[PDB]
């Protein structure tokens, strides 16, 4: 796995005193962000060439425990690739000290073609980066 | 229960992509469930005050088909679903209000707990009843 | 004034059980938006034009007292002509049925021409927009 | 006292005009002093939890000079002044962290009180202790 930190910040949580839901999911797509910087690939790059896009299709989270402002919390980051156009990141959040499970989450990601918003295959580097992450 | 929740894109619900960040989806979904909440005169608020129980969600998940851009207006359709005797499911289309292109479908699960125990209980009776919804076919 | 209604969502809250202070502003902006649409102005043209753009240079909060998960809010917007180049937006929250004020705001906007981004004269239709909406 | 915050932008904190959205500046400056907080080792959520004060923001303001996109890496410097018994400033520089272009200037000013009556009472002597930074020049 890729390891992402993530403080959890006031903004993270809600009035029911706990980290809001999908605010989990958005610590998810940090460690994406991360993950791709760390193997010198850029989400900007690729949306400021814009003859593709990399979009997420899919995202799904499930929830075992509640988190609060200030807990200190590692998300680990696996990807496999599931088809030529298709990878799937999976994710497990945790508190760093302890280990309790707080979520899972998966998020998807194809490559497309623009502006017709074709199916193309994945990148090399994007495959070559996933390749390195070992996943299951 | 059903439910039609009328929104429009705001600049904040955008990334630098030039379109409707993932997440903002889902927020959206979570907004539609709360619209439908006050249309039946119920809190999320009144739960969390009273602190007796809790109304987490426990699963979300989400599939995109296509993308919106700011100042678009949406429709985002609601079923609630009662799973079990502490859980239900609400069920999501998002699609442009004009064109009725559909963007997204989701889910969302959320189970009542007793505080501090966090143990399942039984769906507060007027939620049961709200999703019920006996007094429309 | 126009006048924006806005329900309090759960996202809008923090784990202190109110509103976060952002979150507000937030909703500042959602009305300068809604007020851009009724004038049949669109914040997504100029930005897909992209000869000009229409930044919010300056924006404060004064916070009065908190609103919860549920509260029905309005956002009471009055605009004025600051200069050639710049209009400032003045907004009172508060609640709707008891007209409890929760927090004042103003942001202030600049019309630039890309990609220098130097000054430029506020699009008459915005200045029109804005006489239109009286300003003490 | 004093803090530097390093803050890389993320996807979601940028807009569809393809640039940081305005608000998530002023996100970032309250980050920085949540970061600072836990580098001296003090806890909103330990104000939160024991329920006899609060520690709300009543003011708040930021200019923008300049605009940043996604991927960039900015630095957050913050100062922190006492003005009163019961409040306190916080004073913001957002930077660019390679270049060092200044991109905006914000203000935070956070009071405290007591809880159910909501009047201002003196801050709590480990943030006092805090914000005066005896320990460093």
């Amino acid at each position: 796995t890729f390891t992402y930190e993530r403080q959890v910040y006031l903004a993270d949580t809600d009035g029911a005193g706990v980290v809001y839901f999908n605010q989990f999911l958005q610590m998810c797509h940090e460690a994406y962000e991360s993950w791709l910087s760390s193997e010198h690939l850029s989400l900007q790059n690729i949306i400021s060439v814009g003859d593709f896009a990399l979009p997420l299709v899919h995202a799904s989270i499930d929830f075992f425990a509640p988190a609060h402002c200030g807990d200190r919390l590692l998300v680990n980051l696996t990807i496999t690739q599931a088809s030529a156009h298709r990878f799937c990141c999976d994710y497990e959040i945790s508190q760093a000290e302890s280990a309790q499970l707080l979520a899972r989450a998966q998020t998807h990601h194809v490559c497309i073609a623009l502006p017709e918003r074709k199916k193309a295959p994945l990148p090399q580097p994007w495959q070559t980066a996933i390749c390195d992450l070992d996943h299951p």
